[PDB]
């Protein structure tokens, strides 16, 4: 059927997502805006090669980012403006190769790995994992925390916080969640836990806030034993990216350190399709884990010799919440 | 401005194309129509991952490829029907990875390099260019040559074939212009260069057509000098997949071997825009070459020591050709 076949081929399309990323990583957008308007000027400007340029300039103009108001000169359409560095979609950033989610994005390249196995492949294509790459590369690890800004007032309402004398924030970078909860609950202590370089960046962002007196930043590894024990174990958005094997494995170093009376505090994704299932694939690809049910939390909940002792959400930013409190048996 | 972004974001998707490239090399719609269904079903046909598909169809699903007619079940749309294997759109060859196309699209993961340098990525992914790829591997070429059949009766009646007594083509596999010029010139011979693997293949072929008195095949490289000598030297859709230099050094090897009065003919493209943008890319990333001007050819020609004495065009199959007739100055 000749309208099923021109759709199936626009679907399959990776020309044009790949030409955008390469347009965005040379900030082309914002080279035509200066007056760099020709393949040669641009490539003085990029380093990358004219003739190739030219090319990647003719099938984006065909696909309506771009418009040729000269012979060999480009500039962008209205659609082409978003890629301006300045754009407050920030789209430039978004496809950027050089920033964490369009490096990330090459990886659905190995699709049909992560399919057989079901394993992320970012770190066959890259040498570390996701989380990892970012801590160890502070451009890389800030860019993604710049994009994903785009008050955690509903966490620290639906948990009364002046109950914990000590709260240990487990994967706490960049530190926003446990800073709300200390700058409302006076009576708390906290330590954040995260991977070195992700730890040092958050430490210097709690001193330039004041909060230094408030929080103890440790850098390691949330696989191995804890660092402090505490009244209050946080998980925020942090066992989503795991495997309920090493969800599990990270349930109980947590378990281990609280103290007498002392609880778990999950924070996690609430339980249209096509939006949703492109998060869904991008956890399979390289961010890891996947969302889980209700009843899966349970089921991971009793694994870990841990009873769920409350719920509270949806907790209402485009995707819902839940905080789960988890006690041990 | 929100029309612009959902454009942008849309433009911008990989997830889709390689979840239709991995689905088609599964073959997952054949084994959803034979009742194999389910993810766990699926996994056993097909050794791949039972969660990560199932994952897999839910994006397919929200796609518009699949439904799911019973919980954990599903089944093709009438889009996701041109999936199956003897659909006669040939969709699942089209973008099987074990066959040459869909092998070949992942190379635009390179694209970023392919503009830095103007060369094609796919002997970086691969470990050969594309054209010693297929030679060197009977699968992928073969799988090239069936897809890219979907009568030569313009280029035998643009040339006067029977003033020709010793015909010799540069990489002339799959073999079939050289078959049509001899079936209609009685009184030449043809000679027939290609890559060793290629021409095995071809020679199969000649045989099997009863053509083996009329056509010798010889497997060699068309950098190298050539095999025989000839009155005409045929380089039909060839030059086009080479930049200038490499042009060049073809067009030496085939002027040295003219006879006296001998001539060069090619056989090229002729000289929507998203279409033929699309095809260009493919050029730059792994086919290699360009569709020059005629202008380009004339430079070229010039370049290697040949006049134009004719051009016979456009040969009006999606796109046209031109014959162009080459004599040494
Ligand atoms: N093995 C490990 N040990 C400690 N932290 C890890 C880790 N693997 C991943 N992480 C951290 O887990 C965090 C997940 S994203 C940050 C979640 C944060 N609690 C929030 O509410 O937004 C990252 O900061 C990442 O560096
Ligand atoms: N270095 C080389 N030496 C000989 N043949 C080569 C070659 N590099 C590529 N080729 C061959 O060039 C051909 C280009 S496609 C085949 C074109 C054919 N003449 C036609 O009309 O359809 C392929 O068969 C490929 O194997």
């Amino acid at each position: 059927d000749r309208q099923h076949v021109d759709a199936l081929v626009r679907m399959s399309n990776l020309v044009t997502p790949m030409a955008l990323r390469v347009a965005a990583t040379l900030r082309l957008v914002d080279h035509l805006r200066a007056g760099a308007t020709s393949a040669d000027a641009l490539a003085d400007a990029t380093g990358a090669d004219a003739d190739a340029l030219a090319r990647l300039m003719r099938h984006l103009a065909a696909a309506g980012v771009l418009e040729e108001p000269e012979p060999g000169h480009y500039a962008p359409t209205g659609l082409g403006d978003l890629l301006a560095d300045d754009h407050p979609s920030r789209q430039r950033s978004w496809l950027d190769l050089d920033q964490a989610v369009g490096r990330a994005d090459l990886t659905f390249l190995g699709l049909r790995e992560a399919v057989r196995t079901g394993r992320p492949q970012y770190e066959a294509r890259y040498g570390k994992p996701f989380w990892t790459d970012l801590s160890e590369d502070d451009g890389l690890g800030a860019s993604f925390d710049a994009l994903m800004t785009t008050a955690f007032a509903a966490p620290v309402a639906a948990y009364d916080w002046t109950r914990a004398r000590h709260v240990l924030d487990v994967g706490g970078a960049p530190g926003g969640l446990l800073t709300a909860i200390l700058r409302a609950a006076p009576e708390a202590h906290g330590t954040l836990l995260d991977l070195p370089g992700a730890a040092a960046r958050t430490r210097e962002r709690i001193a330039a806030n004041g909060m230094d007196e408030r929080i103890d930043v440790v850098g390691g590894d949330f696989f191995d034993e804890l660092p402090v024990t505490a009244d209050v174990v946080v998980l925020s958005f942090t066992l989503l990216n795991w495997s309920d094997p090493d969800a599990l494995r990270i349930l109980g170093r947590c378990r281990d350190a609280l103290r007498p009376g002392g609880r778990i505090v999950l924070l996690e994704r609430a339980e249209s399709d096509l939006y949703f299932s492109v998060l869904d694939m991008r956890m399979l690809v390289f961010l890891g884990g996947r969302v889980r049910t209700d009843r899966e939390w349970a089921d991971l909940a009793a694994a870990a010799g841990l009873d769920i002792v409350g719920k509270t959400g949806p907790l209402v930013v485009p995707l819902d919440s839940c905080l789960w409190e988890l006690a041990p048996r």
